[PDB]
């Protein structure tokens, strides 16, 4: 087998699966770990965008009542250290101690906020465990298939502790941990005792190449088999080589800019709404994305299924209203900082460059401030910043509720004084089953989101990869790389 050399944009701070939730963590953690239910993106010859939920660590699952699901686990499955996977390891993954409890915030900061209203799991036998919520939740199944639900070994994780585990992970996945050099590389090796589709690569290296041109030159040489985080501008050049090609897909994620609403200037919606109304998304998509990126009609995505609004109007673009709002706002003329981690997000810097000019034309002075991975300044020193949100559920709950809800970081850490009506609808959608009431409640939250502007949605990025033609791999419609029955050489 061949060793896989990967030229990546970045690496996560940890390899503990919940703490690795980012654009850069899931590509690694998906190799180390497994979920109970898995998504089969290639089901019915789909080009990596199928929504089909297949059995993984659980051979079968059965919803008992409105607040519980029983999972019958795959027998004799082994963790990388040779320890057999049991219902005990699954109960711990979804336990109050490790995940959703008050104590777990020290270990996993976004655990409770990103979690459902869980109750302690019920272990029936070695291969039988019931996952449950304290209040009715039909979201259990979708949470279980997600990046929040990768199965950790109870004893190994408990002995090490959350932090040390993220530096030396052990899972049941197709690839086992070898090395983690912070701000440099992650090296994984083939797990030949893997249940399910066998590793086709002997080793996988995730090499940090912060500059995309150095990444493209690295492939053309070539130091790499597959390179990540490119722009549609790179397409014509990579495809000019008969041994190389691009592989792109629209991903179930959105690029955005957000605010620190703790800062006096961003306390009122007026300036945030003014900055939102001046963002010309159609020209940004032409200039930087060659028409490949998608502009959603608010916090509305097709992956939401029954909770997606296909008849929803586009987000408002109004230059004269933006001018009028900057005028009535407290804004003096003082330049506002916008923190960016270089090109961690594809088109991060060219996008901001365009927007600074769009905003200068309405009356706001915006300045770029770059930062290095792990050198993000205290919340106190930031005003505007870029971000992204992965739509990790087959429902509208994610990410509006975990990120922007009353228990999320946008309100609790970033000072968003959300209307009481917004938080009331957040609680309704969590418990309510699908219907007219829940659909309308999501649309009302979407209307409040655009009026309050706690964040400003830019677009759904077109995720561009580039690979050697002798490396057969297909991208998926998510911020991750799938190698299971999707990696071959020759
Ligand atoms: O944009 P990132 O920090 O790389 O990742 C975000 C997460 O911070 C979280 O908001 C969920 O969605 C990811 O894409």
């Amino acid at each position: 087998r061949r060793a896989l050399r990967l030229g990546v944009n970045g690496l996560p701070n940890s390899l503990e699966p919940v703490n690795a939730i980012s654009n850069v963590g899931p590509r690694i953690v998906n190799q180390i770990f497994d979920t109970l239910i898995a998504r089969d993106f290639f089901a019915k010859g789909a080009p990596g965008n199928a929504i089909d939920l297949v059995p993984a660590l659980a051979e079968s699952w059965e919803r008992i009542d409105e607040k519980s699901v029983r999972f019958k686990l795959r027998q004799k499955v082994m963790f990388h250290d040779g320890v057999e996977l049991t219902a005990d390891d699954v109960a711990y993954t979804f336990s109050s101690e490790r995940l959703w409890g008050p104590e777990a915030i020290k270990k996993i900061p976004l655990g409770k906020s990103y979690s459902l209203d869980f109750d302690e799991p019920v272990v029936e036998d070695k291969y039988t465990v019931t996952l449950r919520t304290k209040t009715p939740s039909y979201l259990i199944e979708t949470f279980v298939a997600s990046w929040m639900s990768r199965i950790v070994p109870k004893e190994y994780y408990k002995k090490l502790g959350a932090v040390d585990f993220g530096n030396k992970p052990v899972g049941t996945g197709p690839y086992k941990f070898v090395e983690f050099v912070a701000g440099d590389r992650v090296v994984l090796e083939a797990n030949d005792a893997y249940w399910g589709p066998k590793p086709t690569a002997s080793k996988i290296t995730y090499q940090i190449v912060a500059e995309p041109a150095t990444r493209v030159a690295g492939l053309i040489s070539g130091e790499y088999d597959i390179i990540t985080t490119l722009t549609p501008d790179d397409i014509q050049l990579i495809n000019s080589y008969p041994d190389l090609e691009t592989r792109g897909t629209l991903i179930e994620n959105f690029h955005m800019f957000t605010f620190n609403m703790n800062q006096e200037v961003f306390k009122d919606k007026k300036l945030r709404r003014a900055l939102a109304l001046a963002v010309n998304r159609p020209i940004m998509v032409e200039a930087l994305w060659k028409k490949q990126a998608s502009i959603p009609a608010g916090f509305n995505f097709p992956n939401y299924g029954e909770t997606f609004d296909p008849k929803r109007k586009a987000m408002e673009y109004n230059v004269e209203e933006a001018k009028r709002l900057v005028k009535e706002s407290g804004y003096d003329g003082t330049p506002i900082t916008y923190h960016t981690m270089g090109n961690y997000y594809a088109n991060a810097m060219p996008a901001l460059m365009m927007m600074i000019e769009m905003w200068k034309q309405i009356g706001v002075n915006v300045v770029m401030k770059t930062y290095a991975p792990g050198s993000f300044p205290p919340d106190n020193q930031t005003w505007m910043r870029n971000w992204s949100n992965g739509q990790w559920m087959t429902d509208a709950y994610a990410t509006i509720v975990p990120e922007f809800g009353p228990n999320g970081q946008v309100q609790k850490r970033w000072g968003w004084k959300a209307p009481a009506e917004f938080n009331e609808l957040c609680q309704k959608v969590t418990v309510l089953p699908n219907g007219k009431e829940r659909f309308d409640a999501y649309n009302r939250m979407r209307d409040i989101f655009e009026e309050e502007a706690p964040a400003v949605i830019l677009y759904q990025p077109y995720d561009v990869y580039a690979a050697r033609k002798d490396v057969h791999w297909k991208p998926v419609s998510f911020e991750m790389m799938e190698f299971r029955n999707n990696l071959s050489f020759g």
